[PDB]
């Protein structure tokens, strides 16, 4: 099955998922000088006041913090979007060392990690229908750099010991994803895809300019997770990022100058 290794990683995905070589794949390098400032782009509206986290899951690739998406409680709107997108989960991608881990790059710079908050367009009724549509998902991407600790991350870090291995989950209620946001909501945006299989070309990407800072200790706890299941040979969960893909016939727009 697919993964991040030599034998099943990004360079192999196209064999089971041909859309890997498609026209709107993600992530991409963001060339800051080429990105067009678009004064028509609206401020991002992030309304997470009523977010209901339920559970955290080690799915063998990363960990997902899941939300109750059975009502409009945690939604993304505005920005480049038309209509309302409901938060379903967030997860991260990270490296074996602090010099790699992000999926998007900025002028070829790699950050230590990247957070993806995944939302689906309510006009399609459910996530599985939304991913079949070119405007089905809005993913908010946030870079992580290593420096000061992120206090709002610590609850996530401290549950990871209980989901070390693939297929482990744990109750994870009352977590507030607002604590993972940077000060500014300035962004870049472009049409793309899921960054892991099935690689569906259904995402409006919204990548924030301002990274969050996490501590070295925080990131080191990410790197103690396992890709393998309980009892299986230990393979540390590191380098679970897809590299930048060709931009092809796409324009990256900036909300800011
Ligand atoms: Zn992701």
């Amino acid at each position: 099955h697919w993964g991040y290794g030599k034998h099943n990683g990004p360079e192999h995905w196209h064999k089971d998922f041909p859309i890997a070589k498609g026209e709107r794949q993600s992530p991409v390098d963001i060339d800051t000088h080429t990105a067009k400032y678009d004064p028509s782009l609206k401020p991002l509206s992030v309304s997470y006041d009523q977010a209901t986290s339920l559970r955290i899951l080690n799915n063998g690739h990363a960990f997902n913090v899941e939300f109750d998406d059975s009502q409009d409680k945690a939604v993304l709107k505005g920005g480049p979007l038309d209509g309302t997108y409901r938060l379903i989960q967030f997860h991260f991608h990270w490296g074996s060392l602090d010099g790699q881990g992000s999926e998007h790059t900025v002028d070829k710079k790699k950050y230590a990690a990247e957070l993806h908050l995944v939302h689906w367009n309510t006009k399609y009724g459910d996530f599985g229908k939304a991913v079949q549509q070119p405007d089905g998902l809005a993913v908010l991407g946030i870079f992580l750099k290593v420096g000061s600790a992120k206090p709002g991350l610590q609850k996530v870090v401290d549950v990871l010991d209980s989901i070390k291995t693939k297929g482990k989950s744990a109750d994870f209620t009352n977590f507030d994803p607002r604590g993972l946001l940077p000060e500014s909501l300035d962004y870049w945006t472009y049409p793309g895809s899921l960054t892991h299989p099935p690689l569906l070309e259904c995402v409006t990407w919204i990548v924030l300019k301002e990274p969050i800072s996490v501590s070295s200790e925080q990131v080191l706890k990410f790197r103690k997770l396992n890709f393998n299941g309980e009892g299986e040979p230990e393979e540390l969960m590191v380098d679970n990022w897809r590299p930048a893909q060709p931009l092809k016939n796409r324009q990256i727009k900036a909300s800011f100058k």
